[PDB]
C-alpha cells in the first residue's frame, strides 16, 4: 500500500522499503532532487544551469524536475553525427523542448568541426567512445563557459557512479564538481537514484523519450559492470548504495581552457583529425583548426 | 600452442595469457604453488600441516600438491551430519586417503557433540551455514592445536578472496594467518589461483572429488558475488585478479580458546544448544556441555 496516502502502490522501491502510488512518487522523486540539491549546495533558487541533454530517460527527467524547481534551465544538445541515431535523439529533445517551451542549444559536431564521431574516430585513432566521450566533455563546457553558466547538470545516477567505481576496482566522482577559472560546476541531482527509479519517473512523467541506445557500444564496459552489480541487487536491495556510500592546471595553447599539458586532448585530438584529413586530401592544404578561445 | 613445448594446449588461461600441455600444467600448478608457500613463508621444508578437507575439489587437490611437495600433510575431515551429503563426502575423502596412503583425522559432529549442522541450527536459532562455519573453524582448530600443528592449510582460493571482498563492499583474507598461542596458523596456498584453474589441475590429475555441493546454500551469498565477478571476467580476463590485487584477546571461561569475550561464541552456542535439548527433553537433565580444554 502508498505510504502517504494507504491507496494502491504503483512504484516499489525494495532499496528504500518504499511504495508509492503515482502521485506520491512523483512529488517524493521531486523532493529527493529537491534535497540532493540542498545538501549539497549545487544550485541557487533561480540560477540559470545548462543541462546536458541526450533525449534519454536520465537526462530529459532530470531536465523536466529542474524546471518543475523554478531554476532556468536551459538544455544542450550535441548532434554527435552518428547516423539515424542521433537525428532521432535530436528530434526526441526537440520535441521535448518545444512541448514544454525551454530552451534548447544545439551543437552540430559535422557542422562546427567537420566530423562526425563515426569519421573523428577513423581519423583520430581513438575508439568512437573515447573521441565522443572527450568531444562531449569539452563542448558541454565551453558552451558553459562561453555562455555565462556558472554551473552544468548531468543526470547520471546511482547506477552510474556504482559502475563507475566498480571499474575503478577492477581496473586501475562526486555529486557536485567545483567551478574553476576554465571549469564552470558539473552537479549531478540524479546521483542518489537508482535507473530503475529515475525510469520511473519519467514513466509516470509521460515524458517521451529516445528508447534506442548509441551503436556503439554495444560492448561498453560501462555496460557489463551495470549488469553484474544489477545481478547482485536484485537478490540484495541496496547494494549498490551501501556499495558506493561505503566508500565515501595550465591554459592550453591553442584554446585557452584548462590541461595539463601544453595543448589540452581536445585541440591535440582535432589537430591530428585535421592533419590526417589533409594528407587523405578530405580538407584542403591551407585550412587549419581554429577552436574558439575563452 | 603449449608456451613450454609447443604441442597441443590442453588448458587455456587468459587471465595469464598463457597455455600449457597437460603435463606442463600440471608441473606449473604444483611450481606456482610451492612459489605461494615461499613468496609468505608459509610452511618448512617436510613441516607437518593440517589440511582441512572437505571432499571437494579444492581440498583434495591441495592435499594433492603439498604431498608431491613432501610436506607432512594430514587431513581433517569433518563429518557434519547434513544427510547424505555428509556421507558421500566423507566416503569420497576416505577413499582418497586411502589411495595415496595419507592420514585422514575425522571429527563426526553427531559422534562428539550430539547434534548434526541441522538440529545444531534449529536449536542454536543461526542459519546452518552460520552454525556450521563456526563449527568448522572452531574444530579445526582445536584438532589442530590438540594434535600438535603448528600451521593449518585450507583450499581457499583466489575466487574465494575476492567474493570476499566484494561482499564486504557490498555490505560493510591474507595468505597467511599468524598463529598465536591458541591459534594456529591457517595458510591458503592457492590464494592466487582461479577456481577454473585449481579444477583443471583437479580434473588432469585424475582425483575424484565430490560434484556434488551441500544443500544450503542454495541461496549462499559467496555464490551470488562470484557469478557477478565471474560475468565481468569472462568479458575482462584478470579482473578478479587484479579487483584483489588492486586493495591489497583473552581464554574462554569454558574451553580455553582465544575470545574477545568471557565465553566463546562456539562454547556459548553449544551451550544454548544444549540448555535447550534439555528443556525440549532431548537430554538428560544433569548432562552438561563439557568442551575440550588447552
Ligand atoms: S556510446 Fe560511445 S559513442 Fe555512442 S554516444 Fe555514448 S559515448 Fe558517444
Ligand atoms: S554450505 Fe553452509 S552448511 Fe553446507 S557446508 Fe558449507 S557451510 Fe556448512
Ligand atoms: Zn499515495
Ligand atoms: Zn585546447
Ligand atoms: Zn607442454
Ligand atoms: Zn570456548
Amino acid at each position: 500500500v502508498c505510504k502517504v496516502c494507504g491507496q494502491k502502490a504503483q512504484v516499489e522501491m525494495r532499496s528504500r522499503g518504499l511504495a508509492l502510488c503515482r502521485e506520491h512518487y512523483l512529488d517524493w522523486f521531486v523532493k529527493e532532487t529537491e534535497r540532493a540539491i540542498r545538501r549539497h549546495r549545487m544550485l541557487l533558487p533561480g540560477e540559470r544551469v545548462l543541462v546536458a541533454v541526450s533525449g534519454g530517460k536520465d537526462s530529459l527527467a532530470l531536465w523536466d524536475v529542474l524546471s518543475r524547481l523554478g531554476y532556468q534551465a536551459v538544455g544542450l544538445h550535441i548532434e554527435l553525427g552518428i547516423g539515424e541515431y542521433s537525428k532521432r535523439s535530436l528530434e526526441v529533445t526537440q520535441a521535448f523542448a518545444r512541448e514544454r517551451g525551454l530552451e534548447l542549444l544545439v551543437v552540430d559536431l559535422k557542422e562546427a568541426y567537420g566530423f562526425g564521431v563515426p569519421e573523428l574516430a577513423r581519423l583520430s585513432g581513438r575508439v568512437a567512445c573515447s573521441a565522443c566521450g572527450l568531444s562531449k566533455r569539452y563542448i558541454i563546457n565551453q558552451v558553459a563557459v562561453e555562455e555565462g553558466f556558472r554551473v552544468v547538470a548531468t543526470g547520471h545516477n546511482l547506477d552510474d557512479e556504482a559502475a563507475v567505481l566498480f571499474g575503478n576496482l577492477l581496473n586501475p566522482q562526486g555529486p557536485v564538481l567545483p567551478e574553476k577559472p576554465g571549469l564552470a560546476a558539473r552537479v549531478k541531482p540524479f546521483y542518489r537514484f537508482s535507473e530503475r527509479e529515475v525510469l520511473s519517473y519519467t514513466l509516470l512523467r509521460g515524458i517521451r523519450y529516445l528508447h534506442e541506445e548509441c551503436p556503439n557500444a554495444k560492448g561498453a564496459k560501462s555496460l557489463l559492470y551495470k549488469e553484474a552489480l544489477n545481478l547482485v541487487e536484485r537478490s540484495m536491495p541496496g547494494a549498490k548504495l551501501r556499495f558506493l556510500d561505503g566508500f565515501l592546471l595550465r591554459e592550453c595553447e591553442r584554446c585557452g581552457y584548462p590541461t595539463t599539458g601544453a595543448v589540452c586532448a581536445f585541440c591535440r585530438m582535432w589537430d591530428a583529425v585535421y592533419r590526417r584529413a589533409k594528407k587523405r586530401k578530405l580538407l584542403p592544404e591551407e585550412v587549419s583548426f581554429r577552436p574558439r578561445v575563452k
